[PDB]
């Protein structure tokens, strides 16, 4: 009745549970057949952006609800079936699955010229049924569009092998004995590669744009549990960036002596790609680095440096759209295409819906989360109100402009918030 929630992923249950506890009406609808959002798919072999050997980079403890703390036999950074059980265990614990239609995928969402949503969802069987909502929670993540580059490089139907995202990645066995390129320095790409080097016969790391390679420790400490250790925070800028890449050139040197182009900037400036195995794989002769590629010339790969690579599927690590198909007008946007949402949360000019997990943040994202559906929670009943919209969209000027001034006019930069000053106001 009051709520539509759209995602029973991580955000979509911290929704809920910020509704239940509220007393606030909401039904959640979810397409997969169980909650737990992209954790759930690598173990039910379903197209997601996960693969068979992914883990948490955020330490268990930050990365967990907070009044809800993972098993105590759990690792530093479990599996991504730890992770799965974990949040079906949440959803059971807070008694939101009576709240939940499983099989349950949005097609519209449409704002009543009264005030209300109507929003039209397919069940099981693809019957549409149309229903109305006071307010809609929308929490279906942003990784869930493949970004392929533009243009594919030459030669791409020539190809004898198959060229695929990681999307369609699933397993490194499922290339054993092959040869496999990945192209990307992301976090897709370096989990991708490090798997494919123990189970194709080659696999090549085609990287074109320099990324800051971080393990996911530094003295022993995750680098998400370092962002609050007290002593660093009272350090200035560069005088962590001082000391963060004094850290990273005892941990493992500078990119350049592992055949990777070193990034056009310091640590903190775009992104880090967090790895403990990437390096490692490389001076093992695992992976090999190679620059971008320039040509499927049939049978073989050419990269850029004139060297050539007999290969049978490249795998693009290039990261993910972000839409919302489900939302006609779309998300709210900028012409830059940058995204114009209040507190990084409320449309300015549409009262009654929400958006909860599009930020991208120094470390886990689940105290943010959990801010967020707590505030949305106060709004959806009144305890909490909003400024008016011209005032709205003055904070998002300032955001956006101070977004450009840091991590420039890149794709995803709009949705950048550190953990401290972003929760230090909720
Ligand atoms: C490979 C990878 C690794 C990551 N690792 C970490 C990590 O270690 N630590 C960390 O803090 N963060 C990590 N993240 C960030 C990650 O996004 C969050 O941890 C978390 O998944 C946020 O979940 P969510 O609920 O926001 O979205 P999702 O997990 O995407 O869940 C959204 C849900 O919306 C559902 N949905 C229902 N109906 C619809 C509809 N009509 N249209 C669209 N969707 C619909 C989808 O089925 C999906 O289940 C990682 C992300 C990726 C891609
Ligand atoms: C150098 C340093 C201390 C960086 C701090 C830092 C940055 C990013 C992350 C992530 C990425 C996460 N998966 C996300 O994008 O939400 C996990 N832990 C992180 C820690």
């Amino acid at each position: 009745m009051r709520v539509c929630v759209i995602g029973a992923g991580l955000s979509g249950l911290a929704v809920g549970h910020a509704l239940k506890e509220r007393g606030i009406s909401f039904v959640c609808l979810e397409k997969a057949p169980d909650v737990g959002g992209i954790w759930r798919q690598p173990g039910a072999g379903e197209r997601g952006p996960g693969y068979r050997t992914l883990h948490l980079n955020t330490a268990k403890q930050l990365t967990g609800y907070a009044d809800f703390p993972m098993p105590d036999a759990y690792p530093l950074y479990p599996r991504h079936s730890q992770v799965a059980a974990y949040l079906r265990s949440f959803a059971e614990w807070a008694g939101l699955l009576d709240h939940v239609e499983l099989r349950t995928e949005v097609v519209s969402v449409r704002q009543d010229a009264d005030g209300p949503w109507t929003v039209v969802s397919r069940g099981a069987d693809g019957a549409q049924v149309s229903r109305r909502f006071e307010q809609v929670v929308v929490a279906s993540g942003h990784h869930n569009e493949p970004a392929l580059p533009d243009p594919l490089p030459a030669g791409a139907d020539s190809f004898a092998g198959t060229i695929l995202h990681s999307l369609d990645y699933r397993d490194g066995g499922d290339f054993a004995g092959r040869r496999v390129v990945v192209v990307g320095l992301g976090a897709s790409a370096v989990d991708i590669a490090a798997d494919l080097s123990r189970h194709a016969e080659r696999t090549l790391l085609s990287v074109r744009r320099g990324l800051h390679i971080v393990p996911k420790q530094l003295f022993g400490m995750s680098v998400d549990e370092i962002a609050e250790a007290p002593w660093w925070n009272e350090m200035s800028f560069d005088e962590r960036r001082r000391w963060v890449e004094q850290a990273l050139l005892v941990a493992r040197g500078r990119l350049s002596d592992y055949g990777l182009p070193e990034p056009d900037h310091p640590v903190f400036s775009s992104a880090t790609t967090l790895s403990d195995e990437i390096l490692s794989r490389i001076r093992h002769g695992a992976v090999t680095p190679k620059p971008a590629i320039a040509s499927f010339d049939g049978d073989r790969v050419v990269f850029t440096d004139g060297t050539s690579e007999p290969a049978d599927a490249v795998v693009y690590c290039t990261g993910f759209h972000m839409t919302f198909p489900f939302l006609p007008a779309g998300c709210p946007m900028s012409a830059d295409g940058s995204v114009e949402l209040y507190r990084r949360v409320v449309p300015a000019d549409r009262p009654g819906l929400y958006f909860v997990g599009l930020v991208r943040p120094v470390g886990a994202i689940t105290r943010l989360v959990e801010a967020q559906a707590e505030w949305v929670a106060r709004l959806v009943d009144g305890a909490a109100v909003l400024p008016a919209a011209d005032q709205m969209r003055e904070e998002i000027g300032t955001y956006l402009t101070g977004i450009v001034q840091r991590y420039g006019r890149t794709e995803g930069a709009s949705i950048q918030v550190d953990v401290g000053p972003y929760l230090a106001e909720f």
